[PDB]
């Protein structure tokens, strides 16, 4: 349902981002979507 | 992997998620264990050692 990235070695449990993954950016609301060209990055709802 | 995202706090917006496998609650050891049920305990995992 969305990327699971590891967080350690070994660890079972990873991080995932509950809103907008903009390449490695977790965008700060989820009614963001992603640009690139400045740099990548999230387009948020004024 | 891909994997459901859990929320751990509000206002958070990085989420946990299990890499191996999810029995129910349970975050198994590795991925190739399987989900068992434990009369009076629930939910949990039964791994190779």
């Amino acid at each position: 349902h969305r990327p699971c990235q590891s967080v350690r070695p070994g660890r079972v449990w990873g991080k995932c981002c509950l809103t907008r993954l903009c390449s490695t950016m977790c965008c700060a609301r989820a009614d963001c979507t992603c640009v690139y060209h400045r740099g990548h990055g999230c387009s948020c709802v004024m």
